[PDB]
């Protein structure tokens, strides 16, 4: 029985390969057929490409070598640059997403994945693009060996031993994907199924037959997320008792993630690896008050003007001096305070289900509560220690109650609390695994709800603060986010923004609840990313 | 006594000022005199201006209503673009480095010093050109107090009562600098020494006179250093026995800093804040074995191929496709072998001391010791154990013993020890301050010398794994920096390193011991910005 998938990289994972671009190069060229594919080859296991692929020698010596070898060729059989060649050969080479969609399904189901294959030590001036290419394969597979690291080169016996020797496996445990038919013939011999790759469809569904798992036509896969303790954990502190915890991953544009109530930096783990991919640089933070930052008890601690001066130092600490700003939730009300009062260090804002709606300054924040019973909690929420009590009783039964899709409502909204007429053991939302609820658990044993509950217990000096900024206008690039079925922060709420922020750009998401990034996660990866690329570049 | 010093902004920390840019604009575009410095004050206390500096009003909002003064003043006396004529004057507005410099010095003499200044919130596609000078700039001082972010603007009285209340000082403990008379006589009022600024000269031979502290003419400041407590750190899990922490400043390319023996990633603290003032994301190192990394006891955990692995691990979990690697010594070592073995992840490479040398394969790297008696220390840190009890013995005699200038030597180089016939309390080197010398002391409390030692122990197994390598060359971008007075790792020994890599670019610095990094920061600092900017941009 099949426990081990190997996959070759040019012509399986990443298209289109190198025979047809040579094939192709002699076409256009009007060259006799071959005689690029005969020169790459020159030599065979003594050759100039062996020595590459064996890591003797790096591609920019290779370079020369091959044109020696083109010359050769061109003599025997009776503007050209090798580098162009080879650089346009690389570069249009792509992720082959169906067969990364299988390693993937494969891996999920308790495979041990690998990638092994033939290549080189790229030291040419446009290296990074291939660099980007494998740092993106990689992460998702458990092993990847290639031929310049390890002197051994396909179809040579002793990298086969070496392969399984690495994933612990005899052979008949193996399957064994590759486009070369003199490199899948050292693996039949070991007694390994092996899967000649042409068209990916086929390989795909040859695949399938012989692990018993559905590959081809299956449903659109959740995007990459998160493992914590495989992610990059930042620490700065900000003030003498308050340090703020981020988790980092990327380069390019600095792109602060800012949860709301009651969740975590997790709550980006559908977007960080998306994100960071896109091209940005992306922190995640645990806001004040939750996780691994720093929870001071004092209700003054979380107002709006001392959490916007904190997040000022945050940057300044990590010498930037400017990010974009993306908040769900309080996190996006945080973030349009940001853009009001700290513009200069804004590049760019975008927020999830949180509108911006100005202070009325002839209405104390209380008596506009009133006005909508879909924000009665919130008084709820003032009093300190009652719904620490009640949030903090059972943490599996909070997290699994609060975090559920539109459809899966388990909560109602006087002698209350959030938890009247609700279960004891709540259901396993489908928006959730038993394992990311517990996540969540283990970070709310740290501190638990008093620091989150002190953002709701800055009514009024949020107020006083937010009236100083009614003669301003938001007029730095912005994004507004609406989710269809949010039933506290409606779509409905954000009618009036243009109002306030006349070049705002927005986005909707239909059939989507409050948990934004985890409800919908491939629409928001979608509008988000559209948005950085034309806004925040 | 004053006890606390207060500088403006505009004409006084960053020239040139304002005043003078709408003189030129008058002079340059024919307009009648003082028109533009007229529209620019117009209602004085209840005029646009005024609003905008009190934060009423962001800059872009400002601008139209600029345009209509400047029509009214055009109108009474009987192309153009207020946005350009901004754009342009904030733009070439510089640091005012003498005036930093004196700010900078009355801080070290325990003056506490603040920014006073009336600014706006600036909302402009160019924003990142002020909030960029504003951060470099704020570091340096206790205080930062703009007038838009407190609603209040120098005259009004209450702004200086506001000033006095934030550094808890009585107004004769203060001397104020200011530009602009008008501004400067409230403090004056009140009983603060005052400074009216027109030439920064005459300024800083006022503030001399009144500090009794010499600010004109006084020696070249040594580079900004790093406080370990206010920088942000980072922890990346490599594999799972194995964490690596590194301390990060700054945007743009990634460059990672790594240190030697026995050293830290404060090894780099002169150097962190000036590469990324010159547009880098710093990443400096503590390496395997030191400070906040793990320190496994194993020696075959520090040999070059696993130490070379887990970097390239540690830049696959930050999302990082490649970073410009710099490296001191054993750190310098490490870079080379990056640079032949991953050059798809080496933007760049730069070391500090350590020549490139091929292994000779007819030669056992204890033979080649053999061959120089500068490394026979290397000999006695074979056994395990031995040096360790002499290095954890006195952390603070080890660490002053070591880190002295070429012309501070301590100690000599059989029935020995590095320590036979050396000070038990050595004085403290001119290079470090006994501070510094605390921060290495802590540091090596944590895991003492096991994993820095064992650095040296794998000198078989590098010597294999380097001979693999004999065949390439470094064609990617590479600086070697030599140091005059290293008398171990001599510039001499870099003599023939064009051989393998062709196009090596160099720096040396003269006067200047091992300990490259603390001996001469601002020549290491103008080498590496001068490379970066012309070779890893
Ligand atoms: F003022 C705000 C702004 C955004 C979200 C909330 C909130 C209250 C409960 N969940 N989220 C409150
Ligand atoms: F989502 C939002 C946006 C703005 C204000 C509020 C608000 C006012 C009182 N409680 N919450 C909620
Ligand atoms: F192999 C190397 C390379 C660079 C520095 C050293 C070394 C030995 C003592 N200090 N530094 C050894
Ligand atoms: F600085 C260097 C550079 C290269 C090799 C060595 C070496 C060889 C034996 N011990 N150290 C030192």
């Amino acid at each position: 029985t099949l426990r081990a998938a190997v996959f070759d990289l040019d012509g399986v994972l990443a298209l289109p390969a190198v025979f047809g671009v040579l094939g192709r190069t002699e076409e256009a060229l009007a060259l006799p057929r071959g005689l690029l594919n005969d020169a790459f080859q020159k030599g065979g296991p003594e050759g100039a490409t062996t020595r590459l692929m064996k890591g003797e020698i790096t591609l920019s010596q290779w370079i020369p070598l091959m044109e020696e070898n083109c010359r050769k060729c061109s003599e025997t059989a009776k503007n050209f640059s090798i580098k162009e060649i080879f650089d346009k050969a690389i570069s249009a080479r792509k992720i082959n997403r169906p067969m990364l969609q299988a390693a993937l399904m494969l891996r999920k189901k308790g495979f041990t994945t690998a990638i092994l294959t033939n290549t080189w030590l790229d030291d040419r001036a446009e290296r990074d693009g291939l660099a980007q290419l494998m740092c993106e394969l990689k992460m998702h597979f458990d092993f990847l060996i290639e031929s310049c690291q390890v002197g051994m080169v396909k179809p040579e016996p002793q990298i086969y031993k070496f392969l399984l020797d690495t994933l612990k496996a005899s052979p008949s445990e193996v399957v064994f994907l590759d486009d070369i038919g003199a490199n899948l013939k050292p693996a039949r011999d070991l007694g390994m199924v092996t899967i000649l790759v042409q068209d990916t469809d086929t390989a795909l569904k040859e695949l399938e037959k012989v692990t018993g798992i559905q590959l081809l036509n299956t449903p659109a896969p959740l995007p990459t997320s998160c493992n914590p303790s495989d992610m990059s954990h930042g620490y700065v502190t900000v003030k003498p008792r308050v340090r703020l915890h981020f988790v980092e991953l990327g380069s390019g544009p600095a792109v602060c993630l800012c949860h709301g109530f009651p969740e975590s930096w997790y709550s980006w783990r559908y977007q960080i690896p998306a994100l960071a991919q896109a091209g940005y640089r992306v922190l995640a933070m645990d806001m004040k008050g939750y996780g691994e930052s720093s929870a001071p008890p004092e209700i003054e601690e979380y107002c709006m003007e001392v959490l916007c001066k904190e997040m000022v130092t945050f940057l300044d600490k990590l010498g930037l001096s400017q990010a974009v700003f993306i908040g769900h939730d309080w996190g996006g009300m945080l973030v349009w305070y940001m853009a009001l009062f700290y513009p200069e260090r804004v590049r760019a804002v975008a927020s999830l289900n949180t509108p911006f709606i100005p202070a009325n300054p002839n209405m104390s924040p209380l008596e506009s509560i009133k006005a909508n019973p879909v924000f009665d909690y919130q008084l709820y929420f003032q009093e300190p220690g009652v719904a620490e009590a009640e949030l903090e009783q059972n943490l599996s039964r909070t997290f699994k109650s609060l975090f559920r899709a539109s459809d899966e409502s388990v909560l109602s909204m006087e002698a209350g609390g959030l938890f009247v007429n609700s279960p004891e053991e709540p259901s396993l939302s489908r928006m959730v695994t038993e394992e990311e609820i517990q996540f969540y658990v283990q970070q709310f044993k740290k501190s638990g709800f008093r620091g989150p509950l002190n953002w709701y217990r800055n009514m009024e000096r949020n107020w006083k603060w937010a009236c100083k900024s009614l003669g301003r206008k938001i007029l730095i690039p912005a994004l507004m986010v609406t989710a269809e079925k949010d039933f506290v922060l409606v779509p409905q709420m954000s009618q009036h923004m243009e109002d306030w922020i006349p070049h705002l750009k927005r986005g909707h998401i239909e059939d989507c609840g409050h948990w934004t990034q985890m409800d919908k996660p491939t629409e928001v990866n979608q509008i988000l990313i559209k948005w950085l690329d034309s806004d925040a570049r």
